[PDB]
């Protein structure tokens, strides 16, 4: 269903303009997106055709914002192991939870939730999201349809900067008005590529 709309060239594309240097370059694959893809129900499988298309697009905008074209596994340099404190999540001694994969999965709380939906234990083997394909992917969806707003505000009419605030509403109103053009950029290129209209409430 979903690689009806996003085709191997569509994909090829959007990893293609990544520098030969980057971590990502072969890293992130259409095997590991379309596998990941199809084990959340609903996710870009909802709707209408323009609607299908939007969230796709919505997708992509925002993992090519966060991987600079997927180009980008880990975070660079973390300033910090992202562990806060915690019984129903305990940190890991030894162990980052630094931004890795498409939707950068960041936070001990985030991988532990994160880990039980997939498959994998994110306490424990938090790395396994930079070193798997089909798992870095499901991160990425999982948030999108399991931990976030993302997949409820593009299919209530909450357009693309719906997706914004659901993901770091710290950037809308002036927040950070670069990090939404960027991000909206990408949006309108993508969603041209595959030829649909970009909607309304475009921007944050």
């Amino acid at each position: 269903s979903v690689g009806g709309i996003i085709s191997q060239s569509f994909f090829n594309g959007l990893a293609g303009g990544a520098a030969s240097s980057c971590e990502g370059k072969g890293f992130y694959t259409y095997n590991a997106f379309i596998a990941a893809a199809n084990a959340y129900s609903g996710f870009g499988t909802t709707g209408s055709n323009d609607v299908k298309k939007r969230e796709l697009a919505a997708f992509f905008a925002n993992v090519m914002h966060e991987t600079g074209g997927l180009c980008y596994i880990n975070e660079k340099n973390p300033p910090i192991n992202y562990c806060q404190s915690s019984s129903t999540w305990p940190c890991t001694s030894g162990k980052s939870y630094h931004g890795r994969g498409p939707l950068q999965l960041s936070w001990n709380y985030n991988y532990g939730a994160a880990g039980k939906s997939i498959g994998f234990d994110g306490l424990n083997n938090p790395e396994k999201v930079g070193q798997d394909s089909t798992i870095s992917f499901k991160t990425a969806v999982w948030f999108w349809m399991k931990n976030s707003n993302c997949h409820s505000a593009i299919t209530s009419g909450q357009g693309f900067g719906g997706t914004i605030k659901a993901i770091n509403s710290m950037e809308c109103n002036g927040g950070n008005s670069g990090e939404v053009s960027s991000r909206v950029n990408y949006y309108k290129k993508i969603c041209s590529q595959l030829g649909v209209d970009p909607g309304a409430n475009v921007s944050c």
